[PDB]
Formats: structure tokens, sequence, C-alpha cells
């Protein structure tokens, strides 16, 4: 089998992407944030504290003839950005882009943090990291990809995120029309439960390539590119007037600037992030200070190849017995 679904930016800055997901019978369609950095499929629901729901579409398991309470199971998750959610668990039929899994753990939120409530466009998350990170207790549950894998034509999914435009998540096949040149594959460590890999270096604008190993994760659920402070300082030094602002929480730059590109290495291959992808707009309405899309990972504890980086590429998440990652230009 295969599946193919369009993913759409939630706003004009590509702060996140939402993908429609069918849950239950008859189908209830919710717009979920596909997150290769976590492993829980959780939704706003009829069980979510009413004051914490503001415009989201909810899953109502009592209206689904295929929903079953997973008795005794609970979940609770905290994300890198400090947001969180928790609740109980149902199993139900879940379909993405024509690909159907029966018996999928659908984690129903009883509580969500303010960041989730305040974002009316995201109805929940669909985790695509390794199932070892799943938070369901006392019986850990599998991700949608893990459940689908044996049925797929090939044990892979791909992310093709757009810049200020829709893109695609495919399951079970590699669309050879969706990228230019060849896909370069690189080793993955699953030791921390992430799609963790090692970039071979970077360049700033038209500058020379610096060969240096940068360990990080491919994370579709993180907006920005988070790299070591040395690398990030070298980037922003090429933008007149750019500075790290502790009050804003990262590097900012004059909105009048033209940003240089940023290149990262994948083996001997190179992915070029255009300068425009690094512009996250005014820090507040009307300001002439703009937020940068490349930020320091210092104090995160890990480097993160988030959407800023991934949207410059066609990315293969290969879930073979020994997983790998593939990157192509597009």
């Amino acid at each position: 089998s295969t599946g193919s679904a369009t993913t759409t930016p939630i706003d004009s800055l590509d702060d996140a992407y939402i993908t429609p997901v069918q849950i239950g019978t008859p189908a209830q369609t919710l717009n979920l944030d596909f997150d290769t950095g976590s492993s829980d499929l959780w939704v706003f629901s009829s069980e979510t504290t009413a004051s914490e729901v503001d415009g989201q579409t909810i899953y109502t398991p009592s209206k689904s003839t295929t929903a079953k309470l997973l008795s005794g199971a609970t979940w609770s998750i905290s994300y890198g950005d400090g947001s969180s959610s928790s609740g109980d668990v149902y199993t139900d039929t879940v379909s993405v882009g024509g690909l159907t899994v029966t018996g999928q753990a659908v984690e129903s939120a009883k509580k969500v943090s303010s960041s989730f409530t305040e974002d009316s466009t995201i109805d929940g998350l669909l985790g695509l990291a390794f199932s070892t990170l799943n938070t369901v207790s006392p019986t850990q549950q599998k991700t949608f990809f893990d459940n689908a894998k044996a049925s797929l034509d090939s044990p892979v999914f791909t992310a093709d995120l757009g810049y200020h435009a829709p893109g695609t998540y495919n399951f079970g096949f590699i669309d050879t029309t969706a990228y230019t040149g060849s896909i370069t594959y690189t080793a993955v460590s699953t030791k921390q439960g992430f799609w963790e890999w090692t970039s071979t270096g970077y360049a700033v604008g038209s500058g020379t390539f610096k060969s240096t190993s940068i360990d990080g994760i491919a994370d579709t659920g993180t907006t920005l590119l988070y790299l070591p402070a040395t690398v990030v300082s070298a980037y922003w030094a090429q933008v007149s007037g750019a500075k790290s602002s502790s009050s804003v929480g990262g590097y900012v730059f004059p909105c009048s600037a033209t940003l240089p590109s940023f290149t990262f290495g994948v083996g001997s291959a190179r992915i070029v992030i255009p300068g425009d992808y690094i512009d996250f707009g005014p820090i507040s309405t009307g300001s002439s200070s703009c937020f940068g899309g490349i930020q320091s990972s210092a104090g995160i504890g890990i480097n993160i190849f988030g959407d800023v980086a991934l949207k410059a590429a066609f990315v293969v998440f290969n879930g073979a017995t020994t997983p790998t990652l593939g990157f192509a230009s597009k």
C-alpha cells in the first residue's frame, strides 16, 4: 500500500504545517502537525477541558463505531518549546492520504497548554519519530508509520515541505518526479529515538565550505534551524546590523537586509537554503527588526534541522531494518 497527503503552512511565515487525517467511522477529519521529532498521535477531543479549546476541530470517540477505549492507558508529553498535553487513549481507524491503519492509538487530550489552545489551526500532532519515545503508559504504543510499515510497498515516508506553499507527505514510495539530481543517503542513530544524523559541514552565502561534523535531528515539528553557536555567529556576521537579542530570544536583523543563503552538507552533497527562507518577519507588528530563521542550539542540548532546513530538500525517512535518511535538492 501507499499514501499521499498534502501538507499546508498554518500561516504566512511557515510556522508549522498541517496535514488532514481521517480518524474513526464515519471519518472525522482533523488537521494534524506531522512531527518527526516525537512519537505520539494526540488530538483535541470531546474530552479536552472546554476552556482550553479555542477553534480547533475535535475528535469525538463516542461518535465513532470503531473507537475503543484502551483501558487504563494514559499519556503525557512535554515538547522542547515548553508546551505540553496529556490525557487518555483510544484505538481507532486512522487514514492518511488513502493509507489506512486499524487499531491505531489515538491519544485524546484532557489537558493542553496555552500554546496549543492559542493555535486554532492545529488539531493535534502525529508523531513520526521512533516508537521508543511514545509516552503511553503502562503499555507503550506504536506510531502510525510503525503500524503501517509492514503493509507499505517500501518501508519509507518522505517529507517535501514547501516554502510559503503547500507540500507533500508520502508513505510507502519515493516520487522520483519530486526532486532534482540524486538522493544522498546518510546514516541514522536511533539511540535517542530521533532521526539523528551527522551533517558534513556548512557554508554561508558564496563562502567556502567548512568541513565539520554536526550531529543533529531531522525534525519536521520544529520551525527553525538550530545549530552550534560558532556556526550561527558565522552566519549572522554576514548580515549588517544583525545581533543576538536576549530580550527577543535570539538573533534579529534589520528588515532592510538581504539575507545570504546557508548551505549544509549531506555526505559529499550540498543542500542550499535560500536567504529568504531564513526571514521570519518583524518581531512585532510594524517593527523594523526581523527574527532570524537560524538560531543557536546552545542550551537545547541537540542541534535541530527543522523546517527551515528540511523545506529546502526532498527528504526520505527510510525505516528499513537499519534506518537511514536521504536528502535531495528540488
